């Protein structure tokens, strides 16, 4: 007998996410300090095409009317992150009022329309000030990134519920640090090590403190996973033990480094023993590491999701990354990033987050895809693929649901088309369009596609 | 808007992909004999020992073609069943083999279009510093012309080499193919003994009035700039660096087979850059135009293009990089674009003097799996040929003086470096106990054939 499907819960938080250096320009107004963004755009031969993100969406003079855009979405919940340097100029010291105006009036109108403000606290801006210090490699930014933290905490706690105290620490500590292809451009794996211990030590201060001081207000992190899958096991053969090892080292870095400590208070400890044994890290700090870990660790609120696809791997003795692995391309259909469009990994991913850690409430904080828009003549961009991604991503998040996973919301990236990183304007994610010379928004197919399918599963 | 009237409907092997029988009947050693009998160097320590075995079932096999329809088949002679140390003795159970394998196409009504060489030199010869060392081409060219004078009743079509590119480059300079060898200065050498080798086979046939055409099979990529699908205005140094990565890939070849002279701009690229002695691109240019001739027909084996855009901090010898466009991409990597295969077409007529094409490679790999009524579903190789077949009729239709196309290939076979990882068939082999199994593409061709012609 066919009992009620299975939809998704009540409340259930669709939103739609985006980043302050991404959208926000105003790189230098009101008394906004200099990132490490800033720094790094403004240096040759670190963006494609040269571009910065000086004006990007200039979302800090037209909130107003994106606010209203997800008002006419009807987004439950909007994720946007704070930009450190609005607010110190110097990492610390004095604190800049008209940066957090701007937030208080962001917020304000957000809380006004509807819609919950969900903050990342990090989203990769540092001020170039701490920068000019060591960053996040030296051990006295965790208690300048904490007391950012809780005065932001305590300005916006009556607004403001949920709390990421960083986006993606992999893509800080190994982006940033180790392959230097993200701000602030350095290359030594044993720094981004340090890093990987700082941002850790970072989350668990503001989730203790939130807590020791019964704060109202949720606090969790958002970790990119990247489900691993095996090219020998895809052509029918029989695995070796050497390589579904290495494989699976792989695959702890990308993905148990900081789930790890993060929900059970310990590093993946083969991964940091196989570091350990390859010199690309100390001894005295794997068991330092571990130490402290133990010693910092606290269950947080929630656990942020950013998914967008797989990796498929093999063994390779001849590969020169730190793994003797490769990756191999599956057939199939890909963005504009060069990304599998494979929905049955965030399915797979979010029933063995459901099996293999303690039970918490998960939130996808980013999914999305990036297609090579036109905008028609009649004005419109007819987005069929980014639809056909949205659409199947969503079905295995209601999978998920129906097999007991604690999926309590799903953030579009992006709202808008926005800057992407080192790849600049080039990568377009938004279900809404911005055409850069007018600062136009556009509504994709795909703006339609979700205000229906909201409507329809809330 | 049709396919001519005797349009050559084909499909394309090679010998050391299908064969087997890697040291019978007194067969010499070929360079991947040796390159996969060395460790780390294929997918899964992979070998072409056994292949499809197609030296001892090629009956089954010329029976399958029979069934196709089709019009033409392209395989290669391995020189090592015929001269096993590359000269001196003759031997003849290599000869009975094409023999046999000739007259049964010939008896099913199937053309047979003979590659002289698809990558497997005797290890004898390399032994001598292979195609670097300049007596190759005299090794090559008595080779070529004992077979073409035996089979030249029979087969009337002949291709002197497959993939020019790939011998060189990927067998002297990136060294992931055999020889395995990795100086790109050399590679530069392996091209020149391959040009002056090419040309030798087409003199010797025109000036002894031998009634057989011979060409060449060039892999062909057309190049596109990220920057113009993203509607941004193009920079010259980006024009030009793209360009000359083009140039390396595309006109390198086409150029001196065609029109009788290397593109200089590369040449002088090259020099620039201490990658080819100024000494070298002189003599180069000064021997292909005393040796040039015009062939009877080019052979293109196309399957993708690339995007590229500029790239200072690139460590490739061009400062670029390569993007991925959205869209479909098969188990190689590689772009679904059939719209490549028509501009390349119409950029040849419209770049080289007229000469009748064949593509002589098209199609793609996707991880087939049987079912368990023993089928293949491989409806997105369906889709792939169907687009690139409407390609070729485009180009046609445009003026293209288009004469063939073979389908890569006509049964899974050993990929090289990736092994048997790789299916590019129409017909599906279980290696385990050598079954062919009928791929839903080879009834998609089957029709296709029927229908257009
Ligand atoms: O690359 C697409 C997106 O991926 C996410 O993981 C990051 O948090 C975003 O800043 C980025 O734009
Ligand atoms: O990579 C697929 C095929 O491409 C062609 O260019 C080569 O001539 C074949 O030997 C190869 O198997
Ligand atoms: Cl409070």
């Amino acid at each position: 007998m066919l009992e009620d499907p299975m939809s998704f819960p009540k409340g259930f938080l669709w939103g739609a996410a985006t980043a302050s250096y991404q959208i926000e320009g105003a790189w230098n107004e009101d008394g906004k300090g200099e990132s490490i963004w800033d720094r790094f755009t403004h240096q040759k031969r670190n963006i494609l095409y040269g571009h910065n993100g000086d004006v990007a969406c200039d979302h800090y003079h037209r909130f107003e009317e994106d606010v209203s855009l997800m008002k006419e979405l009807g987004l439950k919940a909007y994720r946007f992150s704070i930009a450190w340097t609005r607010i110190f100029p110097d990492g610390f010291g004095t604190v800049n009022q008209k940066g957090l105006e701007f937030y208080d009036r962001l917020i304000n109108k957000l809380v006004e329309n509807g819609i919950e403000p969900v903050v990342t606290l990090y989203h990769w801006d540092l001020p170039q000030k701490l920068q000019d210090i060591g960053g996040w490699a030296n051990p006295e930014i965790v208690n300048y990134y904490f007391d950012y933290a809780m005065l932001v905490i305590n300005r916006y706690k009556d607004k403001v519920k949920k709390w990421i105290t960083f986006n993606e620490p992999y893509c800080i500590a190994f982006l940033g640090y180790f392959h230097g292809i993200h701000a602030p451009g350095i290359k030594d794996f044993k720094v981004a090590m340090d890093v990987v211990h700082s941002l850790m030590l970072s989350h668990f201060k503001v989730v203790k403190a939130v807590k020791e001081n019964n704060i109202d207000v949720e606090v969790g992190i958002t970790l990119n996973l990247t489900p691993v899958y095996l090219q020998t096991e895809r052509l029918g053969y029989k695995v070796s033990e050497i390589e579904r090892e290495m494989v699976s080292l792989s695959s702890q870095l990308d993905n148990q480094l900081f789930l790890d400590p993060v929900l059970k208070g310990s590093y993946p400890q083969k991964l940091l023993d196989y570091l350990v044994q390859k010199d690309l890290l100390d001894s005295q700090k794997a068991l330092s590491m571990q130490q402290e870990v133990k010693e910092n660790f606290i269950f947080p609120d929630f656990l942020g999701i950013n998914y967008y696809t797989r990796a498929v791997r093999l063994y390779d003795e001849n590969s020169s990354w730190i793994f003797p692995i490769r990756w191999e391309h599956p057939a199939g259909e890909y963005t504009e990033m060069g990304w599998e469009v494979f929905p049955q990994g965030l399915f797979d991913l979010l029933i063995w987050i459901k099996e293999s850690y303690p039970q918490i409430p998960i939130y996808i904080t980013e999914n999305g895809a990036a297609y090579n828009d036109i905008v028609t003549e009649d004005g419109k961009v007819h987005d069929s693929k980014r639809i056909e991604y949205l659409k199947q991503h969503f079905e295995a998040a209601r999978k998920a649901i129906e097999n007991g996973v604690d999926l309590r919301g799903y953030f579009v990236w992006s709202l808008m088309d926005n800057f992407e990183w080192a790849m600049g304007y080039t990568k377009r994610f938004g279900i809404i369009y911005v055409d850069y010379e007018t600062q136009k928004r556009i509504k994709k197919d795909s703006f339609y596609f979700y205000q229906q399918y909201i409507k329809e599963n809330s």
